[PDB]
């Protein structure tokens, strides 16, 4: 079963639990470069009542360090909020909740903004189809390939 979290099928105790960031892709490349602050993965989803606790690591070198956040729902059904790096706003466009999870955000920081999708996994890698289908869903936001980044073999 698929599903949206801004459908009204949407069932997000089911997101609860391990996760891994196998692709990351965004409009502005540097922000999910080498040194990007954005370039996090992800672990775990504790779901909460009206928030969700983010758990990711961050690597420099191969050296791991641990990240927490709490995103927090806003108005709008499906929708979550957090501060980090500015302000963002984040949505899960689809998910069959067993084995894959596609994130978008949109950041906003001092005037300006940019956006940012994420395609994780159960497992710490997917299936070619799969990854296909969310370079088109990219396509469909303004993403080319060249700003579509595989961390499938870094992501451990
Ligand atoms: C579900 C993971 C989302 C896209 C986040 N990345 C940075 C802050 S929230």
């Amino acid at each position: 079963e698929e599903a949206s979290s801004t459908g009204r099928n949407f069932n997000v105790e089911k997101i609860n639990g391990e996760w891994h960031t196998i692709i990351l892709a965004s409009d502005k490349r540097e922000k999910i470069e080498d040194n990007g602050n954005f370039r996090l993965f992800l672990e775990q989803i504790h779901v909460l009542e009206n928030s969700l606790v983010l758990k990711f690591h961050t690597v420099r070198d191969e050296e791991c360090s641990e990240l927490s956040m709490v995103a927090d729902k806003t108005e709008k059904a499906g929708e979550y909020s957090v501060t980090y790096d500015g302000f963002n706003t984040f949505t899960i466009p689809k998910t069959d909740y067993d084995n894959f999870l596609m994130a978008h955000l949109i950041n906003e920081k001092d005037g300006e903004t940019f956006q940012l999708m994420g395609l994780y996994g159960r497992e710490p890698d997917l299936s070619s189809d799969i990854k296909e289908r969310f370079a088109q869903l990219c396509e469909e936001h303004g993403i080319l390939r060249e700003n579509i980044i595989d961390l499938s073999n870094a992501n451990r």
